[PDB]
């Protein structure tokens, strides 16, 4: 159990009396009043210290990823590798660590859809025999800017307007493509957020990366300059955009949902964690600057080391004292491992300790349980708001006679402390610039889009189109067009339609055919098809809901979960169809006999929205998923115009269809239903 | 052991390697640097989250009762009460129940010293097995104010100026005596102030008061008011103002240091519990109603009932994370105990909730160790900051099936739950007015000043005439006098001449002669002696530290605290002359020999400033002290002019010098050495 | 005046009925009864608008520097410095510039004594045409410690114990002399404590001294190594230990009341701001290193160039808001 240590602070109120925060056994349920129908007295104690707390309860949202959901698990390693890093969590085969993983959105704020289209965070604490170390990653391997200073300028032009606040966790509006066309830096990352990255199936179908370079450094000081890579045991899956948007009102909770019912069903989410090694003399070697963190190192110069895996297996028991009051930190770092002068690295370290402060209002926040290590604490540190210990060491100062040198120094050869790399040194004028090898925005963009396939590439144009759409000012359009016209004149040629403007002549400057591996979504079908969702939609009448019954518990044995859908919560049935959406489904099914609620009258009835079922089979089909109707139930596909013979369509009995649906899901989404640029012309 | 549920939070750092906040082990003695003689980098994670720490280290202090010191102890029940009370720490003979006291200043800030002139606080909090309860009070049984919307009001005119906040921890200036005669409930606790209550000797020699009036509830609802009573074990003992002002300076942790050697000595202060106890139909019969804080209740009405007795004998680990932390309230009540309708505690249950939200700023402040009760929290609150519990019950509400009714609610039948007194009623309009029985400002301060000894009565005026001789405005110095006239013609006459002011005629409305037990404190010689401070004054020279090291050894057997004091740290020297003063010691006496220090060139030396031994023998003797000098030494006292014929001082040889000062120590102060208005 | 910036924020409430934090006239001397003598209602507003103020009076004390007063100025520069400094607030004869200034002790607390003995702060703001420009000196000019990482443990060795918090605002204790003999380089500041310098007559005859070399740098990039120097009108002078001690509880606001006097009675205190100017080449040409705090560059070898003179001559008219 990875909460077994928080177990300790674990507070059981079942067969026990109401009491104040000060113990004593109270009622609070009437408040103290002057009389039978007399004013409220100053001396309820009791209901003044029962409202304060609740007056209280709200701490600010995270300044970024403000929205996000977490668990906990156990992290393996598999093997010992003192021969790259002396981190402890790495040195031995099958150690076991404890970790909490914190998966997010960025822009939105605390009560924002979970499918809106946004980078995603990926944030991992290894609770370490040595300290915590954290992995604070999203699910893309670039970022928008290459110096930290510029955070607060990429974050207020991507957050709502300040004059009214609109919009809502979303990047489609005139402030945030302002700045990705005047810091052209941002493409890059821009473009993987127009991608299936920004919308993705669910936390456990994210790859994970640190994007920084970091340094892996041995026992004797020998470094490595190290990527952060975390690769899906599910597979990697995205949705589609006009199915996303939906979700968002159908259900804004459908990410944390998913991971909470992976978690509870027995089914645990893991990541492998792999690494990219580069040898210091070859940090300048590859085409740009390993400390730009607007790139990332194409696998065939460093393919992927797998050093371990990750298991989330344990919900939380609390969310707020858990998921919402753990404070991650990239400054979170321990003895083998340290940073490099990515200037964007370089003022996280600072953000992140300070931002805590605000978060929880003192510095006294890393002995929140969620937040304490497990391998202790012992410096001369006193004081501060809410402190929770009692410290013993009266003479709680460096040096000192009387405490004999206790708490004692670490460093590289006693105590195993931390150490900087020995061999990093610094030269030349002290600068506000930024290197030269910085300075190309362009190629890495142009490498993503040409490594997708190509309906993959319609997705990454559709989505430009509908963003730039929005932007009011026709100049921040035109400024988009040239910037994107630099990645690639077809691209820009194809966005430019939608907006009604001209197609940009070509400027071939950063123009290239080069692809790599590793960056699509869609051109690899899953590798697991449990946990995915399957709605039966079956009816009340006739033997229908008898053979979504068989049906269901045979796909359930291919460990998938399965809604049965009708008019009301008749025996069998797990959902009615006012409350059910093909969202929440990554395959429907049509129950034999249930063709009669797609027309006539069993489609008009008061216990569900006019064309329900047609409009479920419908948005599944357009929105690529394995769809399919058993025996007499063919006639559904007929009335919405979906031909029995086509690709992820199955008809017929139950058993060919079982097998049809669940072949299907590998390939999850069907990429023959989307029309590609040039299809409609005649 | 009291302290023994801190036990689990305790942080040893014996034998450790030095760590950050979130682990890993570090050095933190330099920070890292671009080239040998570089700027710091940005990078040091280990120097940021050590600095930061540091500059987070300070919370606001107490808004009031800022300067202080606590210790931890023991009450001990002497019976089962309960005839008269459902509490359950006093339902049972021997019962035991862990305590921690906190006693304070009033006015001054967190720094200021302890032998200010100031109200004391004096509060305790009952670890009880059903939930934690306070009694906040003060050494002082009254308080200025009959209306707790006029608190900021007091507190401000009593705290420095606004423009240039001056002066510290003193009600000596103009707008604490602008408001004393303005607002003339102030004039009872002002007297008190203003006597020895004002200048204790220590927080073990001041009795304790709840001040209000609450109540004590039975199991079946039927209620008696009582007032709360903490009688020192150890003596009510006060210094005089010229005495306590030298303090301020040479030693204002006085009070803090006494109480923590008396529990490290193993001398753990004691306090027994008594109550008034006053039938419900009684609370207007004694010439004043009981609702009404600026009164007492005379002894003579409704005597002392001992209850039992607490002892502290635990000193805190941390300063800061008990003393300073602990957040006591009023409205920390149990089953048992009820409140009534003095307006002055009806707006501190407000008061006291509000101001921990600045002090901690959280609402989670109960959950801090030294504020957690030991008797389990189960209710459906959650989150706030630095929520440090993980709850299990999903249902965090009430009512509802799906937590099967827990936690359940409980009241005066089921569940040991709290209950407000069952026969209390409220009657009449609501009105923003006091009761007119409130307005009698001048009989009971009559009444305290009437009950103390004739040079306890001088030492009230002389505090008087030295607090309003401060006070710049003419018209306010005399509103001061108006006031006092009002109590007595003699106060007000005897003040007037310090001031330059007429003798105002007699106002004789609320003069009286009448007396009272238990308000007295130079009228009682001590209990006992035991961890009073003897310094004996040497000298290197000759073989007069021989005969201090014996005289030292035979007054430590009487259990008091003996310095011996001479030029320099000789062996079996405790301190030297440059380092001691008279102020810490509550006897002085010269060893035989050290006369030679008190004139000549024993007395001219680069070790201590010019006269500092005549110094602390001339400030014992005129501060009312137990003086004494042995054999040749006697030279010494006749130096400065005093005789062996005087109360207070001793001469002969060592056995003589030890029985009197010995002696001398439970009269503790002598009142023949300061004189009376034409006396 | 110095203060003129602020009167937009005064408040005067003479000839006014008392109001709420939100307007509208109240009566706040009674709390809202139920009956003749009953309880309070918690509808009254008024009384919890008035006490969740005063609750909520206090902030933390400065973590250092706790104890202290303060008060307004001008400074005028003598001359036009731009061969030195592009700084604008030195680039005019006779130019003039808002300061305030805030002297203090060191370890005690709030409501410690002015006259205990210890290091002084001497923080002056000037309120520049581009921007404020702070020194945050002491009336000493070199300090305990070598680097900054070592700030915690100086001044939890000096501030009281943390098991009994005592001493207050004194380093005659165990934990302070344990730290001075075991981290050497703090005997120098150790022994300008403990001359007169601990323990000054008032703020008025102090010196100032920001201790670190700085840097002054012209438009074109020119720079030379600064050291600044605050040089009192009024002459340093100082107590002896034996009178500081009475004067600790006869009054310990003996220092914020001296230069409330001078300042009220038309008697404003002044000091002149000098430099040492050290060319880049010679930082450690003097014996040691010019970044060393715990070392002053004797005037012999660099004279004290004159700047320009600061006059203090507005007392604050709300202490908390302002100092
Ligand atoms: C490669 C670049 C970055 C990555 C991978 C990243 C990732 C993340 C993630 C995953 C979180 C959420 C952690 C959680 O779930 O609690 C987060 C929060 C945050 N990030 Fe970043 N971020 C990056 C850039 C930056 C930069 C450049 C800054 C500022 C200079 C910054 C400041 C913050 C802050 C202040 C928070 C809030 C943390 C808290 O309130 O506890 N981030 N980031
Ligand atoms: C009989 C009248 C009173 C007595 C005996 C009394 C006593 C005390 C004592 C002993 C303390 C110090 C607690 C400690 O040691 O931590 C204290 C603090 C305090 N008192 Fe009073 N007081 C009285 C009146 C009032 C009134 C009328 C108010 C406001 C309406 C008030 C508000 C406060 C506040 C806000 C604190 C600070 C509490 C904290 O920050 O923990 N007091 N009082
Ligand atoms: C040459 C060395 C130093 C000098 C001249 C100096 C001077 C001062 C002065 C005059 C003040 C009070 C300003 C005021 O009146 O508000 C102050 C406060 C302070 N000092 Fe220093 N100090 C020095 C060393 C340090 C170091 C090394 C640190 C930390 C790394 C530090 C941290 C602080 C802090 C946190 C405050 C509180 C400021 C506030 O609360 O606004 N000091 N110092
Ligand atoms: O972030
Ligand atoms: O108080
Ligand atoms: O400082």
């Amino acid at each position: 159990d990875a909460r077994q240590r928080l177990k300790e602070v674990e507070v059981d109120d079942n067969g026990q009396f109401m009491t104040t925060d000060f113990g004593g056994n109270i009622e609070e349920q009437f408040s103290l009043k002057a009389g039978g129908r007399g004013s409220t007295l100053l001396e309820d104690f009791i209901f003044r210290q029962k409202l304060q707390h609740f007056d209280h309860e709200r701490i600010p949202e995270r300044v970024v990823h403000a929205r996000g959901a977490g668990a906990h698990g156990i992290f393996t390693s598999y093997g010992d590798w003192s021969n790259i890093t002396a981190a402890s969590f790495l040195g031995a085969k099958d150690k076991q660590t404890p970790v909490f993983v914190r998966f997010s959105t960025v822009a939105g704020s605390r009560g924002s859809a979970d499918t809106a289209r946004d980078v995603h965070g990926f944030a991992t604490r290894f609770y370490t025999d040595e300290g915590n170390f954290d992995i604070v990653g999203n699910n893309i391997p670039v970022f928008f800017i290459q110096d930290a200073i510029r955070f607060p300028d990429l974050i207020h032009s991507v957050k709502p307007s300040p004059d009214n606040e609109v919009p809502q966790a979303a990047t489609a509006h005139d402030s945030a493509w302002d700045f990705f066309s005047s810091q052209p830096s941002a493409l890059h990352t821009l473009f993987w957020a127009m991608s299936g990255n920004g919308i993705p199936r669910s936390y456990r179908h994210m790859d994970g990366f640190g994007i920084h370079t970091f340094r892996l450094v041995t026992e004797d000081g020998k470094s490595k300059l190290v990527k952060w890579h975390w690769k899906t045991k599910q597979g990697k899956a995205a949705l589609v955009w006009e199915e996303a948007q939906v979700l968002a009102g159908k259900n804004a909770d459908f990410h944390r949902q998913d991971l909470w019912d992976a978690i509870e069903s027995g089914n645990a989410p893991s990541w492998e964690l792999a690494v990219q090694l580069i040898d210091e003399d070859k940090a300048q070697a590859y085409g740009f600057d390993l400390l730009d963190p607007t790139k990332f190192l194409p696998e065939e110069f460093a393919p992927l080391q797998v050093l371990g895996e990750m298991t989330l297996n344990r919900n939380p028991m609390n969310y707020f004292a858990e998921t919402e009051q753990i404070s991650f930190q990239p400054g979170h770092i321990v003895r083998g491992v340290d940073f490099t002068e990515d200037p964007l690295l370089q003022g996280r370290l600072y953000s992140y300790l300070d931002t805590q402060l605000n978060r929880h209002r003192g510095p006294n926040f890393e002995q929140l349980p969620i937040n304490r290590p497990v391998s202790g604490v012992h410096n001369n540190h006193r004081d501060g708001q809410g402190q929770a210990w009692i410290h013993k060491n009266i003479h709680h100062y460096s040096p000192s006679y009387l405490n004999k040198g206790y708490p004692a120094q670490a460093n590289q050869t006693v105590g195993r402390g931390f150490f900087t790399t020995p061999g990093r040194t610094a030269s030349g004028v002290l600068n506000r610039e930024l290197s030269a090898t910085f300075d190309d925005h362009y190629t890495q963009p142009r490498l993503f889009f040409n490594s997708l396939t190509p309906v993959e590439q319609q997705f990454v144009i559709n989505a430009i189109r509908f963003e730039a759409s929005h932007v009011t000012n026709e100049q921040v359009k035109k400024n988009v067009l040239e910037q994107l016209n630099k990645i690639s004149n077809d691209v820009a040629k194809r966005v430019a339609v939608a907006l009604g403007l001209e197609a940009p002549q070509p400027d071939p400057t950063y123009y290239h055919n080069n692809v790599t591996r590793g960056v699509s979504i869609f051109n690899e079908s899953l590798p697991t098809i449990a946990t995915l969702r399957v709605g039966v939609l079956s009816t009340t009448k006739g033997g229908s809901l008898d053979k979504a019954k068989a049906l269901k518990e045979q796909l359930e044995k291919d460990g998938l979960k399965v809604t049965v859908i009708a008019e009301y919560l008749a025996s069998g049935v797990d959902q009615t169809y006012s409350a059910a959406d093909a969202t929440a489904f990554d395959a429907v099914v049509v129950a034999e006999g249930a063709e009669r609620v797609f027309s006539g009258k069993g489609a008009m009835s008061p216990l569900f929205p006019a064309g329900r079922p047609s409009q479920i089979l419908t948005d599944g089909y357009r929105w690529g998923k394995p769809v399919a109707a058993v025996g007499s139930a063919k006639k559904a596909l007929q009335s919405i115009g979906v031909e029995e013979k086509e690709a992820g369509v199955y008809a017929g009995a139950q058993d060919e269809v079982i097998k049809g649906v669940e072949e299907g899901l590998k390939v999850f989404k069907f990429l023959e239903r989307f029309a590609v640029d040039g299809d409609d012309e005649e």
